[PDB]
């Protein structure tokens, strides 16, 4: 597990940063309650699926995780986009 969870965790920390990157490259003054907004969501899929990769007793599902994180902060900027 412990080698394997840690990859899990870090795929998903790259892609939480980078799409906030991203969310901060496309973003202007005005608009950054909205900037904020998604940093708060993202941080939060970040938190709970940090807890279920370290707290897996399955390690079928830690490779899994990382794609439900991914979804997760996708349907957060699809629903943020609009």
């Amino acid at each position: 597990l412990d080698s394997e969870r840690d990859k899990a965790r870090k795929e998903v920390e790259e892609y939480v940063k980078k799409i906030v990157g991203e969310s901060y490259a496309k973003s202007t003054k005005k608009r950054h309650t909205i900037t904020v907004a998604l940093v708060n969501e993202l941080n939060n899929i970040k938190n709970e699926y940090l807890n279920k990769i370290v707290e897996s007793t399955s390690e079928s599902q830690l490779q899994i995780l990382m794609m439900e994180s991914r979804s997760k902060v996708d349907e957060a900027v699809s629903k943020f986009e609009k």
